[PDB]
């Protein structure tokens, strides 16, 4: 396989999230990914009832590296979406992709630091693979 998709249909209200709630988690087991597979990109497809505007945020993931606390984050992303639907893409660095933990409850986390349109739906999350 070269990719896996989930369709969570998850409604998010940004202004309702507390400080400790601004990362939204998805368990890797929900995708059906094998531990032989290397993730190269993550895409989050979102939609709203009005033009979305700017998103600012970051992705995090469970890892197998205990020295760094079993956790890694990518760089900050700013993306502007001109219409009622769009895609936020994280190109996963090689040094993170090699240690992602898909087993034992590992998660991918979608951090929302700001979004102009307050209410949106996560329609799908897509993992693209290397091999
Ligand atoms: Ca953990
Ligand atoms: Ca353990
Ligand atoms: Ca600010």
């Amino acid at each position: 396989s070269d990719g896996y998709t989930i369709k969570p249909n998850k409604k998010v209200t940004y202004s309702a999230l507390g400080e400790d709630e601004r990362m939204i988690g998805f368990s890797y087991k929900d995708f059906g990914i094998s531990s032989s597979e290397k993730i190269t990109e993550v895409q989050v497809n979102i939609s709203a009832n009005k033009n979305i505007g700017k998103y600012v945020g970051q992705f995090g993931t469970s890892t197998t590296d205990s020295a760094n606390g079993y956790w890694a984050m990518g760089d900050e992303i700013t993306q502007s979406i001109s219409g009622n639907s769009g895609t936020i893409t994280w190109k996963v660095p090689s040094d993170i992709s090699s240690i992602i933990q898909t087993q034992y409850g590992g998660e991918i986390k979608f951090g929302v630091w700001w979004i102009d349109c307050d209410e949106f739906t996560i329609d799908s999350v897509v993992l693209k693979l290397e091999h």
